[PDB]
């Protein structure tokens, strides 16, 4: 049973993942995802969420007073606060597993050059805070990362889904297609040989594509 | 200029792009290329195993219509080469990206094999986590690439006003106006952060 709250200045970005949730899981109260417009917590008629960086630099920094108010309202002491950031610890499948048992995740999506560091530092004095990165590529903001994290975590939550080495190639019908035959070993009925063939394909593909895994 | 076509059995999920764009991005329902009226796109794997594999026939017909010889065909897959910022720079000058989003247990390998006989094909992973399909990966790839289209160390902490908030001060050096001291402090924060969070970037063992 997980509640995920996402806070973002582009709530529209997160709406399809909300609607993508299986009806059965929602009706069974297994999962709920709520998306919040950060500007709900702005102080001024211009709905300002950012300001210039102390010490100079490019772009803007998201305001701590706005974020502080948002998180005060949404978080409790039991919340796991997730802050996507290119400067985070790596988000891995082990991370997803660990988070899949949580009662409450709050995902704070940043933009511009990030969120004033005191927001996370203050939050960390009364709840668990995790700054994480989903990869070594540069995004404009945290929403795409939130989407990846939500998908990876929720498919591990018991119910939501319904009812090493790289994977090698897979095949299905037809047995011959555009001059290419399914490897005959797969149609052999020799299931120990099939498993050995798959193991070797995995080893080859891992060596070629992901030598770091070895 | 760049055209991106995304092929998926969940086109409604790609709508986070059409909000985020002033390049052209078009999304295609894979089932438009089925002839059966169950609109079936998958079947059990040869050789056995759990789940289903997407049939090559439907994909072949879709890609036949959408791709040309100059197309860069991108196939997100947990079994891909890593998609990195270097990849994003490389792809930022392409005229035409087609992103083939798999579901179930992936796409019959012959789809990529056949495509590679007439265009360039790149199977890539955005990370070592398990997604339900390639659509979220497509969104990440599109965002990383589009921001680079013409037209080391972790980043340290950032701060803005007010200089004191809930009794927490912005590090005084950042208010000093001393550019050399600020650069030095930022370099040191970045060093600490990278060693702690991403030692691999500096050539050390991961925990
Ligand atoms: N990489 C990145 C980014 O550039 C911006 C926000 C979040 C992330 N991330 O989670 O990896
Ligand atoms: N990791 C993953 C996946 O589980 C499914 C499709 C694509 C990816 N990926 O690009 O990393």
């Amino acid at each position: 049973s997980m509640k995920i709250d996402v806070v973002t200045i582009f709530p529209e970005y997160l709406q399809p993942v909300r609607q993508s949730l299986p009806g059965k899981a929602i009706d069974a109260g297994l999962v709920d995802v709520a998306v919040h417009d950060l500007r709900r917590w702005t102080h001024d008629v211009h709905k300002s969420v950012d300001d210039s960086p102390y010490g100079g630099g490019p772009g803007m920094v998201m305001k701590p007073t706005v974020w502080g108010d948002a998180l005060d309202e949404i978080c409790t002491s039991e919340t796991l606060l997730v802050v996507p950031t290119p400067a985070g610890y790596p988000f891995t499948q082990e991370t997803a597993w660990q988070w899949s048992t949580e009662d409450h995740l709050v995902i704070a999506c940043g933009r511009y050059e990030g969120i004033d560091q005191r927001v996370a530092d203050d939050a960390a004095t009364r709840m668990r805070v995790r700054e994480v990165s989903i990869g070594d590529y540069v995004l404009n903001g945290g929403e795409a990362a939130a989407l990846v994290i939500i998908e990876a975590v929720l498919r591990l939550v018991p119910g939501v889904l319904g009812n090493s080495l790289l994977e090698g190639p897979s095949y299905t019908r037809p047995p011959s297609w555009r001059g290419m035959d399914v490897p005959p070993v797969l149609l052999s009925g020799d299931h120990a040989k099939i498993a050995a063939w798959r193991a070797e394909q995995s080893r080859q593909r891992t060596i070629e594509r992901r030598p770091d895994l070895l």
